[PDB]
């Protein structure tokens, strides 16, 4: 740091080796199935005296007992999420589980909340997306859906053309904000790399553009020697271009939805708050289901 002068002391986006501070994640060698990589917050945010190297057996709670019907990898069944139960004292949790394509294990965890109760919202949403009759109708609606299922102040349908460029083809926004509309920027704003993790990775949530970031330890993967494949975390920390950009613009968080159409980022549904949002993994479902639905359309309409 201070220390390290002279001349040696003067981005692969999902080799972060970090976290955003609302999660936990931990990495799980399953020839044992003991931790091998935690986020540095994961004892004090779950509650345990010690997590590297520990045995999910051990573990206080139940998060073993949740997570064996979903390990028999055949199974084809991950990523999936469980529900269980972590700590002294006790919390339920929300444990996002995904294998990399080497490392292990990774499970993402996050405070549990209620059931949200959003059929009878969403049956008429999707009656909305299913009818639309262009692309106008069909990007207007998306935005409105959006703003009512997820509560953020700005709500847009960013657009890209086919040398990259975005484009705010829709917008809603509380009052008295400033509108983006029909504003266009360099598809250099959304870098390549990133557009392919998006089709892999179909929801982001920024909570606080402000924080800090968690280090994984170690930061290596045991298994591997390199750094972690995060392109699947949902906690991934977020390239620090991104963060300033957003600061410039005085928001505070995002969610991000990918509009995938013939396989390729079509869009993405692209929200902001003025103070921190978080949205929990019930309601990322349900935004990734309608994202879905409006794809099929998009593709309908497209021709
Ligand atoms: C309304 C205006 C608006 C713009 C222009 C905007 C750009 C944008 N950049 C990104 C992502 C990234 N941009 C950049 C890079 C830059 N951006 C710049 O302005 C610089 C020239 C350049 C270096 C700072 C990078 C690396 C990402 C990936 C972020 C990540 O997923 O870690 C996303 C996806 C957000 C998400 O999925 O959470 C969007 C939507 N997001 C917006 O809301
Ligand atoms: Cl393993
Ligand atoms: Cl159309
Ligand atoms: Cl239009
Ligand atoms: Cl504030």
């Amino acid at each position: 740091r201070s220390m390290v002068a002279g001349h040696a002391s003067g981005e692969e986006i999902h080799l972060a080796g970090s976290i955003q501070p609302h999660g936990a994640l931990l990495v799980v060698s399953e020839h044992d199935h003991r931790v091998i990589q935690a986020s540095a917050n994961a004892a004090e945010f779950l509650n345990l005296g010690s997590v590297l190297g520990v045995p999910l057996a051990e573990i206080d709670g139940d998060l073993l007992i949740k997570i064996l019907p979903h390990l028999d990898p055949t199974a084809e069944g991950m990523p999936v999420a469980v529900r269980c139960r972590i700590g002294n004292p006790s919390t339920e949790y929300c444990g996002l589980m995904h294998r990399p394509p080497e490392g292990g294990l990774i499970i993402e965890l996050e405070r549990a909340g209620p059931s949200i109760d959003l059929s009878g919202t969403l049956a008429p949403a999707l009656e909305r997306i299913r009818t639309a009759g262009s692309l106008r109708a069909l990007c207007d609606d998306t935005v409105l859906l959006f703003q009512q299922c997820t509560g953020y102040d700005r709500v847009m349908v960013y657009r890209f053309d086919e040398q990259g460029h975005g484009l705010v083809f829709s917008e809603c926004h509380v009052p008295g904000l400033e509108s983006y509309f029909g504003n266009r920027y360099p598809s250099s704003t959304v870098p390549q790399m990133a557009r392919q993790l998006y089709v892999r990775q179909r929801v982001r949530v920024l909570v606080d553009v402000t924080y800090q970031p968690v280090p994984l330890e170690p930061r290596l993967s045991p298994l591997t020697g390199r750094d972690l494949d995060m392109s699947g975390c949902f906690l991934r920390s977020m390239s620090p271009c991104h963060l300033q950009y957003l600061k410039d613009m005085g928001v505070r968080a995002t969610l991000a939805v990918s509009l995938v159409v013939g396989g390729k980022l079509w869009g993405l549904v692209v929200c902001h708050h003025y103070l921190p949002r978080f949205i929990r993994f019930e309601l990322r479902a349900i935004c990734k289901r309608l994202a879905e639905r409006i794809a099929t359309r998009i593709t309908a309409l497209e021709s």
